[PDB]
C-alpha cells in the first residue's frame, strides 16, 4: 500500500524521514491513529536519536496489543521507558466471566469491577499480595489459580515496559475478606512452576 | 425439664394440649421460636387431628432446618405436604465464607446465591440458565456447587426438594452470569459421570 495522507504531515513537522516512514505504517495497521497523536508526542518522539526512534516504534508495532484501550498512551509509555499469554485461554476465560481485561505499560488489569457490582471496591482488607510470579507467566495462569480461592474482584498483573515480561508480583483483590485469607493460607509457597514458590501475603494484616 | 413461657400461650390459642406440648418442646430446642411461627399457621395445625398434628410436629423436628429464614412457612409447606438429610456443613461453611452468597431452604427448594452479593442490574435470566438432571437424590449443594464453578460464574443455584422425603428431586437449575458460561456448562457437563455409574443431564434452558 502506499503512505497515509498523514505521512507528508510528519515530514512537515521535521520527523527524520525513516521514523516518519515506521510510524505511518503504524498508522495504516490500525493500531494508532494520526489524529491522536498529539504535539507533544511528536516532540517526544523527535527528541528521540534516531535509532532510538526506530526502536520505540518497532517495540510498539511488534507488541500485542489486544486489549490495550489507549493505544497513544501505551506508546508514550514506551517511550517514557527507552528514556503475551496464551490468547485462546483469555478468550475462553474472558467470555465465561464476562470480565473486562485492560493493557497498560505497568498492568495487565482483571476485572476491577467486575460486570454489575454493586456500591464499594471490597478495599485493601480483601486484597493479597502475590510475589515471585515467574517473569514468562500471565493471568491466563494466575486467574484460574486464584479462582479456587473465592471471587475475583480485581487482578493486577504489574509488567515491565522494558523487558515485557512481568515485574514478579501481582495484586489479587476478592470481594470478601475470607476468600484473602483462603489465599494467603492454601497458595503461599505454592509451586506454580518447577522450582519456582509464589509468595502470598495479605494486604493488610 | 420445665415448660416455656410461651406453652400457656398456645395453650390459650385452643391447641390440643398434646400438640401444644411437642410444639413447646420444639421451641426448648432452638430450632423454633415463638416468635417466628405466625396465627396463619397456628390455625392450620389446630385444624389438624391431634394424631396428624403431632407428625406434622414429628416431621419438623426432625427436618434439617438449617439455613430456613421462613420457619412459619416450612411449617406450613410440612402440612401441605401430609395431607396427601443434607450437605456436609463444613463444606456448606466454606463456600458460603468464600464467596459470601446467601443460602435459602425451603421444603420443596434449596437456594444459592439468586442474586449473588452486590449484584447490580439486570439479572441475567433464563437465557443463561441450565438445566441439570438426573441429579443423585442424596447429593445437595455442597457438591453441585464446586462443579458448575468450574464452567462461569453462578447468578444463582436451585435445588429442587422433595417435601415428602428431605432427599432432592433429582433435577437442578444453574444460573450464570452470561449465556456463554450456560453454553459451556451445557458442553462439558452434560452426560458427566459425577458419581460412579451416574451421569448428569444438562440442558440450556433456552436453546
Amino acid at each position: 500500500g502506499e503512505r497515509t495522507e498523514d505521512y507528508p504531515k510528519l515530514l512537515e513537522y521535521g520527523l527524520d524521514k525513516k521514523v516518519a516512514g515506521k510510524l505511518d505504517e503504524i498508522y495504516k495497521t490500525g493500531k494508532l491513529a494520526h489524529a491522536e497523536l498529539d504535539e507533544r508526542a511528536l516532540d517526544a518522539l523527535k527528541e528521540f536519536p534516531v535509532d532510538g526512534a526506530l526502536n520505540v516504534l518497532g517495540q510498539f508495532l511488534e507488541s500485542n496489543l489486544e486489549h490495550v484501550s489507549n493505544k497513544s498512551a501505551y506508546l508514550c509509555g514506551v517511550m517514557k521507558t527507552y528514556r503475551g499469554p496464551d490468547e485462546d485461554k483469555i478468550k475462553k476465560i474472558l467470555e465465561r466471566t464476562g470480565y473486562t481485561l485492560d493493557v497498560t505499560t505497568g498492568q495487565r488489569k482483571y476485572g476491577g469491577p467486575p460486570p454489575h457490582w454493586e456500591g464499594n471496591v471490597p478495599g485493601n482488607g480483601c486484597e493479597v499480595f502475590c510475589g515471585k510470579i515467574p517473569k514468562d507467566m500471565y493471568e491466563d495462569e494466575l486467574i484460574p489459580l486464584f479462582e479456587n480461592c473465592g471471587i475475583i474482584w480485581d487482578l493486577r498483573l504489574m509488567m515491565d515496559p522494558m523487558t515485557g515480561t512481568n515485574r514478579g508480583y501481582a495484586f489479587v483483590t476478592f470481594t470478601n475478606r475470607e476468600a484473602a485469607v483462603n489465599a494467603v493460607r492454601q497458595l503461599d509457597n505454592h509451586e506454580i512452576k518447577p522450582g519456582k514458590c509464589l509468595k502470598i501475603n495479605i494486604s493488610v494484616p
